[PDB]
């Protein structure tokens, strides 16, 4: 029945709040995980047959796909505590651009405005695990979800760099892209309503 | 010390007045200038403009001697005349909106950022929000405008909201503070940031 793509920037709790609400309406449900850099390329494939996509990546007029804001989540710009960016005030994007960025690569090679690397010096990886291993080791800087960097910010294994830019983290819209068939279904609007209502309350 | 500050017209009055309040507390001698969001960045990048700070919803990333940060958040609404085809039906995507005339803010430069560029291909450019809503009131198209510009007309039934299904409570929008490289070292500016941010969160 319902193929649902979830993106790895969506928090585990955010998934289970999405998971549960679907259980109340649908019986059969497939959950699929991708990088945020591959999420919108995945749904665009016809042969993938994906009904819903919950991701942070953004686009305007998509073929056969509606769009809505499901809620918000936080990302943090991070680096090793002894990395030169820490021992320094960080007022611009062009200050970060002097140093190397560890970004997610896509299978296509291109990125959206939101996910395109902001640096001249760039090193691509395929998941946030790989990204943070490099960053922990002192190689570059990266932007990653709160849940991926939470434990290490308490440990002092990483430092936050984005805190004068946007205190509390970099607020990020979580979109829901959905197949146009799902416009009508009362079960889907219920899903939307109860997903949102609960995602606010986290 | 002395400051010339730009604030765009998408920033609501209580947000403007809060920012005014803190600046006058931390600096002596402040000046204000108001512009369309679509002309805010092009204004501060002029030679003889001498604007030290710009508080605006428009985005650029790089391309300037100005530092960037996020001062706060603000809500916009997609609106239309209560009749008009878009109301007598549901509305899930850009495709539906792109079948009708957008009344967009136009820039004097000619260009637009990714944020402010019109989504439809049937488009009609105005120079401010007053003019946008005059055409929207009259039934000519749809537009996106701040809450405080449409608050009174929405409760009258003069306008209707087309964007509650897409983003309940309004389309959330970051308010950026662009600032002079000279200000980055000054304690008064950092105090200003801390105080304004906390007061803005309290609104
Ligand atoms: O790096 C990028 C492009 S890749 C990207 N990956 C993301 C992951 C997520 N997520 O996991 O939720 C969200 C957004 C992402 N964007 N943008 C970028 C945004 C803000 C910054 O903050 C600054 C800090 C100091 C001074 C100036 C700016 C720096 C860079
Ligand atoms: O039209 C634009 C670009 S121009 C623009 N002017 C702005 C003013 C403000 N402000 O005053 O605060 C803020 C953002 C602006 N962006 N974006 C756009 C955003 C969301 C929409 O919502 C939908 C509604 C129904 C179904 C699908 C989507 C539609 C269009």
């Amino acid at each position: 029945n319902l193929r649902v793509l979830l993106d790895t920037a969506i928090p585990p709790s955010f998934c289970d709040t999405v998971s549960s609400v679907l259980l109340d309406d649908f019986n059969m449900v497939s959950l699929i995980r991708t990088s945020p850099a591959d999420s919108l390329a995945t749904i665009k494939q016809d042969n993938a047959e994906i009904d819903i996509a919950i991701t942070i990546d953004e686009e305007l007029k998509i073929s056969r796909f509606n769009q809505c804001v499901l809620g918000y989540t936080k990302a943090f710009v991070v680096a090793h505590p002894q990395h030169p960016l820490c021992n320094a005030s960080l007022h611009s994007i062009a200050s970060l651009a002097n140093y190397r960025q560890i970004s997610l690569g896509s299978r296509s090679g291109q990125h959206s405005n939101l996910l395109r690397p902001v640096s001249d010096k760039v090193l691509f990886v395929e998941n946030f695990d790989d990204m943070l291993r490099l960053v922990e080791a002192g190689v570059g800087w990266g932007i990653a979800p709160h849940y991926f960097v939470e434990e290490r910010l308490r440990n002092g294994t990483l430092a936050v760099l984005s805190e004068l830019y946007e205190p509390g983290g970099i607020d990020t819209k979580v979109y829901c892209y959905y197949n146009t068939a799902l416009e009508s279904e009362r079960s889907f609007l219920r899903f939307l309503e109860s997903a949102r209502q609960r995602l606010r309350e986290l």
